[PDB]
């Protein structure tokens, strides 16, 4: 049934001092992250298993791989893309 | 081997935001679900109703508006505290 259709944000500019900051931004939205499932029992795993509740990435960021730290400030900059988007200015102060 | 990982993430408690964006934080985490969810249906991902790795089978891979609200409020609040972090870090967030 589904196909995901996300909104063209190409063309978006955002600043490119809030660019600069990206990773300063993607590692905290990781470390609540860990922060909540570390308060739930989670621990890390060599491999993701829910039922043990063991994750790879469960570690601090910056151990964590690239890939998974560009993941994470795509997803950070594509939030603020859509904030752009909906009509609202970001500058620097 | 026993420093262990404690998390200890930047104190939001105080950043406010203008009201007329997290009015629309459903909007934004919709948009995040939609990008996510392409992402993994372009490797193959697909729904099923518990997760699975192996057969790449995900409960989430669902219309947003389908998701079970847990899980919608977990986006909503990742969508607000990634930009309580920009407010933070020194940039001003107008509506125009």
């Amino acid at each position: 049934d589904y196909i995901p259709e996300p909104m063209d944000l190409s063309l978006v500019d955002l600043p490119e001092s809030l660019i600069q900051l990206s990773e300063r931004i993607a590692e905290n939205v990781h470390e609540v992250w860990a922060k909540a499932r570390i308060d739930e029992g989670w621990t890390y795993g060599e491999k993701r298993d829910d039922i043990h509740k063991k994750h790879p990435c469960l570690v601090p960021y910056d151990e964590l791989p690239e890939e998974e730290k560009e993941a994470d400030r795509n997803t950070a900059m594509n939030t603020i893309k859509m904030v752009k988007k909906l009509g609202f200015r970001i500058e620097k102060e």
